[PDB]
């Protein structure tokens, strides 16, 4: 807990200085470093481009070993977002039972990622499905199979919340 916010500080501080294009995160209490508020906007050339999102990043007492808990407040249209608005990729999972495989390295979660392997994980995200890790069943059965309606569905959603 005490090595845990020593962590994230680091992670803060860098993120600050050399911030993502298109995010902005951090902690609203100088002293609750647990809970961080995000602002992710689309990437250019997804049905997600014009909108704008606010997500909740919540980290254990044990960070760096487990993993925060990302989760966008307003839950969007997404396959690899639960309805209740939890995001669901591997980066934000144990390893498993056999971590040693070829595969884990960069997919799943352990010390050697940062916040922003995850946020930049989010980005290619909202661009790039990945229905092994589909959180909502509708989302992905729209997705794979009439997507020409899920990107309609999901340009109806930004507009309207654009005061629209």
């Amino acid at each position: 807990s005490k090595t845990a916010q020593k962590r994230l500080l680091k992670e803060l501080q860098q993120l600050i200085k050399d911030s993502p294009p298109g995010i902005v995160a951090g902690p609203k209490s100088e002293n609750n470093i647990f809970i961080w508020d995000c602002l992710i906007q689309g990437p250019p050339d997804t049905p997600y481009a014009d909108g704008v999102f606010n997500a909740k990043l919540e980290f254990p007492k044990d960070y760096p070993l487990s993993p925060p808990k990302l989760t966008f407040t307003p839950s969007i249209l997404h396959p690899n977002i639960y309805p209740n608005g939890e995001v669901c990729i591997s980066i934000l999972h144990s390893p498993g039972d056999d971590p040693n495989m070829y595969e884990l390295a960069e997919e799943r979660w352990s010390p050697v990622q940062s916040v922003e392997k995850i946020l930049l994980s989010v980005m290619s995200m909202l661009s790039e499905p990945n229905i092994e890790s589909g959180a909502n069943i509708d989302a992905c059965i729209l997705w794979r199979d009439n997507r020409p309606e899920f990107e309609r569905q999901v340009k109806l959603s930004i507009l309207k919340s654009l005061g629209f």
